[PDB]
C-alpha cells in the first residue's frame, strides 16, 4: 500500500527535532506530515486537506467510537484531532507519515491498524541531557528541573519491553542519525524507488 | 455547516449545463464541487483533497456500510465514489455544493442526512426539446432518437410529489436562469454574507 509511517517520542532537547530537520533535508519529498481534523469553522486563509479536516460532530464522535484517532481535544465546544486515515492518505503518497507524540500517543498508534516504526530517541544519561539544557538558556531554573522530571518519566517508559521497536541513543548526532537511517532503510527506498 | 448543497438534475440537453456554467461564471468563489474517494494508488500529478481522497478499501467499505457514499462503483479492483462527507467539507468552507446528478443520484442523496436543495431542470416538453436539439446539428439520428427515449423516462420521472423542491422548466434561457437564482437566493446571500 506505500511505506510505513515513523513514530518519534522522548525529550524535548534530547535532539529528536535537530533529528528531523535533519532527516528532512537530504530526503526531499520523502516525509510528508498528517492534516488533523476538526469540527470548528473555517478561519481566514485555511482550505480543507492542508490546514484541517472539516467534518461535523456527529461524523467525528462516530469515527472516533471507530477507533479512527489517535489524539483528540475538544476546546470551545468543537473537536480537533488527528485521524488514521489522514495519516494512510500520507502513505497513500508514498510519503512516510512522520508522527511526533507522547508516550500516551504511542499507545493510541498501537491499537488502530497502523503499522508504522515505533522510534524513540533518548539522551545518553540525564546528566549530558541536563548540560546540553543547560548550555542554552530557555528555562528559568524552575521549568527546567520540570524538563529534566519530564525526561526522566520517558527515558524509564521508553524501557517498556515492545513499546518501541528501536531506541536511540543520541551518543552524538552522527551515530544517532546514522541509527535513525538505517532504521527507517526500506522504507525510504521504498519512497525513492 | 452553513450554506445549503443543491442538486441540479433532469435530461440531457434541456438547459441544465448552460444554466450551471453560468450560475458559476456570475458567482465567484460561492460555488464548489465535491473529491470523491478511492483505494487505487494515486497517479502522478494528482493530490490528496484536491483531486481524490485516497484511503484503503477497508474504510471504504465501512464507511459505505454507514450511509456515506452518494454513489459508488468498482472497476479493476478498487472503488470510486462521492461522499457525504466531501460535500459537508465544501459546505464548511461557505461554498454551496453543486450536486449534477441523474435521477437514481438525486435519490440517494435524499437518502444522507444532508439537507440540499433539489432542483429540477425541464424542457417546455418533449417535442420542444426535440426542436432545440435537432437544430444543433451535432447528434446522428439513431443517437438523437435514443437521447429523447432516455429523457422522457427524466421527464415522468421529475413528476413525483416531493422529488424535487423547485422545477424550472427552460422556455427561455434568461427566465430559466432567473428562476435558478431565485431558488438559490437565501443561500447564495448567506454565503455573500459570511
Amino acid at each position: 500500500s506505500g511505506p510505513r509511517p515513523v513514530v518519534l517520542s522522548g525529550p524535548s532537547g534530547a535532539g529528536k527535532s535537530t533529528l528531523l530537520k535533519r532527516l528532512l533535508q537530504e530526503h526531499s519529498g520523502i516525509f510528508g506530515f498528517s492534516v488533523p481534523h476538526t469540527t470548528r469553522n473555517p478561519r481566514p486563509g485555511e482550505e480543507n486537506g492542508k490546514d484541517y479536516y472539516f467534518v461535523t460532530r456527529e461524523v467525528m464522535q462516530r469515527d472516533i467510537a471507530a477507533g479512527d484517532f489517535i489524539e483528540h481535544a475538544e476546546f470551545s465546544g468543537n473537536l480537533y484531532g488527528t485521524s488514521k486515515v489522514a495519516v494512510q492518505a500520507v502513505q497513500a503518497m508514498n510519503r512516510i507519515c512522520v508522527l511526533d507524540v507522547d508516550l500516551q500517543g504511542v499507545r493510541n498508534i498501537k491499537a488502530t491498524d497502523l503499522r508504522p516504526i515505533y522510534i524513540s530517541v533518548q539522551p545518553p544519561s540525564l546528566h549530558v541531557l541536563e548540560q546540553r539544557l543547560r548550555q542554552r538558556n530557555t528555562e528559568t531554573e524552575e521549568s527546567l528541573v520540570k524538563r529534566l522530571a519530564a525526561a526522566q518519566a520517558d527515558m524509564e517508559s521508553s524501557k517498556e519491553p515492545g513499546l518501541f521497536d528501536v531506541v536511540i541513543i543520541n551518543d552524538s548526532l552522527d551515530q544517532a542519525y546514522a541509527e535513525l537511517k538505517e532504521a527507517l532503510s526500506e522504507e525510504i527506498k521504498k519512497a525513492q524507488r
